[PDB]
């Protein structure tokens, strides 16, 4: 899989967006799996961490920050931030502007990259955008 291929540009349109503020504190949700095969979930994820750190210099939620704030709010240790209460919820306690979702769907040997932004202050989606993953 060529994730860079597919992130890079999707990232740069992301950042090129209006309401989205580069040097802002952003919590990267974990890439979701919904294709018909197992996927290397956190492979995907630090590529996509870098691709944002590296292109329009956001601060990052770390792991150990994610853990901690989960465990405050009294969910379990593994949860995936799924939802979008779980993952405001979150946002929220350790001070990030936005959340990012994204998720490989279709076929596992041909999977559809899709990413959304979402305004913690409000709830709403400000960003969309999709892209094919290629290898």
């Amino acid at each position: 899989y060529d994730w860079n291929g597919a992130m890079q540009p999707l990232v740069s349109k992301m950042l090129q967006a209006d309401g989205v503020t580069a040097g802002s504190v952003l919590l990267v949700d974990s890439v979701n799996n919904r294709t018909n095969g197992s996927l290397n979930a956190n492979e995907a994820t630090e590529t996509l961490r870098n691709a944002l750190a590296n292109n329009g210099k956001f601060t990052l939620v770390s792991v150990q920050q994610l853990s901690m704030a989960k465990q405050q709010l009294g969910l379990s240790p593994q949860d995936s931030l799924g939802t979008r209460s779980k993952a405001i919820g979150i946002a929220r306690n350790v001070g990030a502007q936005y959340v990012l979702y994204s998720s490989a769907s279709g076929n596992v040997n041909a999977p559809a990259l899709q990413m959304q932004l979402m305004l913690v202050q409000t709830g709403e989606i400000i960003w969309s955008g999709k892209g094919a993953v290629q290898q």
